[PDB]
């Protein structure tokens, strides 16, 4: 138990000190390591339940049972007299830098998870390199350090969402007494994109400074794992070379998919291209029905666009379908057109994009509805949002032995280990895990702590909350209503629900019974909250806090005994009483 | 014992049926009562764990042990055969209306708590009257049914806060690409007031409709308790008469104080007058430093007023003081002037309010600072927010025997009972309790269930969350940092904290390090979260959900293992790590 933990910790930590808070000999070693600029992990034995057992287990490695004890890459280095000796004799630097590999850690991929892992590992003295390269899109788009979220995901997505929310703010301002006239105000797309790209640029810069300040080596190069410890890198000048590392973290993420139809790659675009587009898309078709599809269609419409979404079958597959339908109806009532039960057959080019005058081209889209009727219509821009996929065939030689699943994602144990014992995987390519930036960050930081600082905490992937930033936002935590009924049966499930109206919407003359909330509960388990769902403004701020209560096992009774904050939207969760089985109306 | 529960339930219920869900005889009785339009409480014995015991004790009243058993105001009425006998003999209506008093319940006060209590009591067959009257302010302001929050509190306050928030939305919109020029836009006070008052008018009317549809008698009259069961009422036409009731609930609230100085009552106003003022206040002095004072000063500045606050000692006495200082510092940087350590001595009239042209008058304010120096300045409007107090002399005859404390508030047990066994008190006049609208509603609804439906649940008044709606809002749940240190000792307290910047502020070029949050925790109790604090946009939405987790006993480990929603402000709580004891900066 304790014995196997100690061996695992000593074997993979890069530099680690065993210590007690009250020991002046340990203080003297800490001071020497600080002065020499030697970073290391520290375990304070006097602060652990079984420090006594741990102190005795150290002797199986060092043949002594006192503190301090210094180790470098699995090897006992000395007590305080020995460490001081090495320091005085100018020998300490060379010992702590002695390694069988170029790096203690190589991270392949410089996104949300990889950056977080690399920075955390370096704080405990691991000699670390992070590799990042951005393969250009079909039309040539490329961007800087930071990954999908920073450059072409969460960050620019929510900034343009905000630009679209401000259009309703301008409308609302008239009713609250401001003198503007919403009817004579227009939006400039390229002004918005300049502002968004300037913030992304400051993040690109920020991460390069953060890696330099943590002594992480940053290589803007494509990586390929060719054996368990060898990473082949290719330059921006196509220079090829090989580096070695003790531990390897794969953190390379995904890229958008294209359907195999004529004209799709040549004439359409994806979200990768959209957030830095130099011209307003104009009349736009969005193909797909994921949260990416619906979020982009939504802000394009709020910014004055003529927008259609082409839906193969359902909206938001895998989310609660009653919530998904309310999301779609609101978008349709505020402008967005939907072509339902429809797929595309080809894209034809009527006009080439005008780089000179900064204007889109023109396309003819042909398709069919599931009953066989035909679809034919002209658009200026066609955005494909039909899923994302890893491309590990590039990153990973088949002979290394890292196992993939039928979608090409990496099969991992619950501590992120692959089938190759020194190789781990995090973020979107970890099979079966929620594909979200806070998950990738948590997994990468927690893993770095286990490898290099002796931590034991695992990442908990259950009941992770989400928010879809559609024009009216949708927050959720836990099971959908249909999944709860599937798992436990209808008679064991109670659902509490209510409509509501934000106070901010009253003077503004907005809709009475559009926002909506429900709790899905299990009768036989003290009416445990199995899932929470809210459609309304600031849905992500509303939901975040409740995700702690659900993690702790909240029941309906816990929600009833907590008091509301007034006036808020979130307080409605604390007074729910209408059940779906009663058949009583949920309106206000 | 189960028997003394059953006893109190039978004596206090107006009309109650003891039943079982599977018995078709109870079903015949239920339908008879439904058709004769008789409302009643129902206790389903085949759902409570000791229903067997209760069935036994019913015999102490009815001499039978079967089900159904119907009771009216403490008296057993019959089983299925007997209830049906009364029905087909036209005797049933007279038996259920037989009472010693005019009403089962008289509520004095038609505000947050009173209306909630009255409506809930009526759902169980209690014959209920709700009394309400609004004594005019010194200048004659009056308003309709609904209480302080609805008319001159939370509702109009938060609508004017939103009007102020929208001026920064107009500034922000330019950076997000919208073509408006903020510098050329002004605000119209009276247009805002008309929209705000039209919403308040729909609430006044909605409450009258709700009372009518619940068969609650509403009397717009001043009530006075002269003996335990007798309430004397006075007409709008000065007509005096007496009504009697079994149970009495006092829910009459508070009104603002004036300082005892020359000119205050004659020439100043308070919050009661502000929300329906027909002219813009103009250059305004707010005297006081409560949440009412800072909230009013804050939106007045955002709507374009010249605004000054005069502070006797500190801001937000009784709230966490590090947070109160950050609140005031934000306001001072955005155009609220403060006159610190200062009190007023007199108000001189220089110009009378111009009713015709819809213009304020002009006043001269004279005061002094704590050193000795003097204050003298003219203002168009002077608003007093120096506290609120009850006026129970008006409501309660001294001889009835209801004990008050030294502030004039009613001393109650933990079930809201006064020193007179049939008289209860709820809301702002219940001594010792948080003075908040959702607390009054929970107290009133829960009490009505105990009196008329055999409920046992009590209101929980601990760790009730709050939000102050200053220009930058401040949400809190639990202890301030100073209260926690004083209760447990500095060595047993750990504080995690961080600055943050909302994503929405990046393109808008707003401030990097003004928003702030912290968790105040107890080391020796598993790092239990004692208090949560957040300064930022949408702070009430952010805080509300964490209140459930704090109710359930959340620890720091619970916050750490929960995953954030990205991008939100609230997610910063899931990754806090900088302790105050460490000395490391909290900035970003
Ligand atoms: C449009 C959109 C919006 C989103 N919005 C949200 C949101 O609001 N909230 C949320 O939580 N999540 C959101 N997500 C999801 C979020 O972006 C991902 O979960 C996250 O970025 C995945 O992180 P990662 O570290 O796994 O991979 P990535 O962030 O994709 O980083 C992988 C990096 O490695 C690089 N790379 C690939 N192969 C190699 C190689 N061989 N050598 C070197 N480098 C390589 C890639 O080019 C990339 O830079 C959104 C995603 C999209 C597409
Ligand atoms: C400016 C301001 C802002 C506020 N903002 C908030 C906020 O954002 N959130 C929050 O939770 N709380 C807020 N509050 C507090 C909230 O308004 C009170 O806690 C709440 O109104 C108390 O309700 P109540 O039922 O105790 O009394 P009230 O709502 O004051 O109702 C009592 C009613 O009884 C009437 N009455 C009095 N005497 C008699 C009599 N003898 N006969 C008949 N009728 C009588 C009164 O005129 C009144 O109509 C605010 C308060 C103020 C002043
Ligand atoms: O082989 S390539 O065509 C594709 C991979 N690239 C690596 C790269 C891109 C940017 C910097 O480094 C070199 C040429
Ligand atoms: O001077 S008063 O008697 C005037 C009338 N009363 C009660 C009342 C009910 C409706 C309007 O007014 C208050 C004091």
């Amino acid at each position: 138990g304790t014995s196997q933990w100690l061996r695992k910790t000593v074997d993979s930590a890069a530099v680690i000190l065993f210590s007690k808070t009250t020991c002046p000999y340990c203080k003297k070693v800490k001071d020497v390591l600080a002065e020499a600029k030697i970073k290391h992990a520290t375990i304070e034995l006097d602060q652990l339940s079984n420090g006594s057992a741990i102190q005795k287990c150290l002797a199986s490695f060092s043949k002594i049972e006192t503190v301090p004890q210094m180790f470098v890459r699995g090897k006992f280095i000395g007590d305080s007299q020995t460490v001081l000796k090495y320091y005085s004799n100018d020998e300490l630097a060379g010992i702590v830098n002695e390694s069988k590999y170029d790096y203690d850690l190589i991270v392949i991929g410089g996104g949300s998870g990889g950056l977080a892992a690399g920075k955390e590992a370096a704080k405990y003295g691991a000699k670390t390199a992070v590799l990042d390269y951005v393969e250009p899109t079909p039309i040539g788009t490329t961007w800087g350090l930071g990954g999908t979220c920073v450059n072409v995901g969460c960050i620019p997505k929510k900034l343009m969402h905000q630009a679209g929310l401000l259009s309703h703010a301008l409308e609302d301002a008239e009713h609250f007494g401001w003198s503007l006239d919403r009817s004579k105000i227009s939006h400039n797309w390229s002004t918005m994109v300049e502002g968004v790209q300037s913030h992304i640029g400051s993040l690109n810069w920020g991460y390069k400074v953060a890696l330099r300040d943590n002594q992480v080596t940053y290589l803007n190069a494509k990586g390929r794992l060719i054996s368990p410890h060898e990473v082949q890198i290719t330059d921006k000048n196509q220079k090829v070379s090989t580096i070695t590392g003790n531990k390897i973290i794969l953190a390379t993420g995904e890229r958008p998919k294209y359907p195999e139809i004529p004209g799709a790659v040549e004439y359409g675009i994806t979200s990768d291209d959209l957030f830095s587009l130099p011209y307003f898309p104009g009349k736009t078709l969005v193909i797909g029905a994921s949260y990416v599809a619906l979020e982009c269609a939504g802000f394009l419409a709020s910014l004055g666009g003529d927008v259609t979404v082409m839906v193969r079958s359902i909206l938001l597959r895998g989310f609660d379908q009653q919530m998904a339908e309310k999301v779609g109806d609101y978008m349709e009532n505020h402008g967005v057109k939907f072509a339902k039960l429809c797929v595309p057959d080809e894209i034809k080019q009527l006009k080439v994009v005008d780089t000179e005058n900064n204007k889109p081209g023109l396309l003819l889209v042909k398709g069919h509805y599931t009953d066989g009727k035909k679809f034919e219509e002209e658009f200026e821009t066609v955005i494909f949002a039909v899923g994302r996929e890893p491309q590990l065939s590039k990153v990973l030689c088949e002979t290394v032995g890292v196992k993939l699943d039928k979608n090409g994602r990496v099969v991992c144990t619950d501590d992120e280990q692959t089938t190759v014992s020194n190789v781990y995987a995090i973020g979107d390519i970890n099979a079966g895990k929620p594909q979200l930036t806070p998950v990738a960050i948590q997994a990468g930081r927690y893993l770095a702590r286990r490898l290099f600082a002796g931590a034991t905490e695992l990442t908990d992937y259950s009941n992770v909350a989400t928010t879809v930033f559609t024009p009216l936002e949708y927050g959720a935590c836990g099971l959908s209503e249909e999944d709860a009924i599937e798992k436990y049966g209808d008679k064991d499930i109670e659902v509490y629900h209510s409509n509501f109206k934000p106070l901010e919407w009253t003077v503004a003359h907005r809709e009475d019974n559009v926002c909506y909330m429900k709790l899905v509960c299990r009768k036989s388990d003290n009416m445990r909250v199995l899932g929470l769902h809210v459609l309304g403004p600031n849905a992500g701020e509303i939901t975040q806090g409740y995700a702690v209560a659900i993690k702790m096992g909240a029941t309906k009774a816990d929600f009833d005994r907590t008091i509301g904050i007034h006036p808020t939207c979130s307080e409605t969760f604390t007074t729910l009483h209408v059940t779906k089985k009663s058949g009583v109306s949920p309106i206000v």
